[PDB]
């Protein structure tokens, strides 16, 4: 069951309600082609998302035209104005190294809310984490409060030509890797930043996280132009 057959609208709105995002297949056909290599994606990448498929008639013609695609749906409780929840497969063919290459480029969007689970996909490439509180469970609106601060930056950034990953992460539950920036581990609100690149050059944001984003702003700008100090 490397995908979960969903066969009731409240089986997917109940498989789409998680922390993690969905991605569902929507199928007329169940043994089409495309409905192969949907399963042969999933079966390939059964640990790192959660796949799931339909063939309900009021489900598949809500979300597809032509009885066969995919949806990504974002975590609810990390919906923002920066992107949207849904982002639905474009192309025209379907196979599992295209749906691979399609969850990769778009299932985290923008800023992620790193976790023990994803960690290992969202770290590796040219990365600024934001550590703080980040709690949705006793904490939803101190983790967005600070996580539309980060977003509404990088996408500023992201707009113009630049490359860096970006994602929240409990400064808590992450005390271990702040160590490798210098930084420690508070209960405190306010963020600490840093950038760590593919090839392992670790920047530290000095000024203290400014309500207006501006700090971080300055610290970015800072490491894109190429004048800041790496940190060891």
């Amino acid at each position: 069951p490397a995908s979960v057959p969903l066969r009731t609208e409240e089986e997917f709105k109940k498989f789409i309600s998680d922390k993690d995002a969905s991605i569902v297949g929507f199928f007329d056909d169940s043994f089409s082609e495309a409905h192969s290599e949907f399963l042969k994606a999933a079966s390939n990448l059964r640990d790192n998302y959660r796949f799931a498929h339909t063939n309900v008639e009021s489900l598949v013609n809500e979300y597809d035209d032509n009885g066969e695609g995919i949806i990504l749906f974002r975590p609810s409780h990390l919906t923002n104005k920066f992107e949207d929840k849904t982002v639905a497969y474009t192309e025209q063919k379907m196979t599992s190294g295209k749906i691979k290459k399609f969850i990769q480029e778009n299932i985290f969007g923008i800023c992620p809310h790193m976790t023990e689970d994803n960690k290992d996909l969202i770290q590796g490439k040219d990365l600024l984490i934001a550590y703080y509180d980040v709690d949705y469970e006793k904490n939803a609106k101190g983790s967005n409060y600070w996580r539309n601060r980060v977003m509404m930056v990088a996408k500023k950034f992201l707009d113009a030509g630049h490359k860096l990953n970006f994602a929240v992460a409990s400064r808590k539950t992450f005390s271990h890797e702040l160590s490798d920036f210098g930084l420690e581990s508070t209960a405190g609100e306010i963020p600490v930043v840093a950038i760590r690149t593919a090839k392992g050059e670790k920047f530290v944001m000095q000024e203290e996280f400014s309500r207006d984003g501006k700090a971080l702003e300055r610290f970015l700008q800072d490491y894109f132009d190429g004048n800041l100090k790496r940190y060891l």
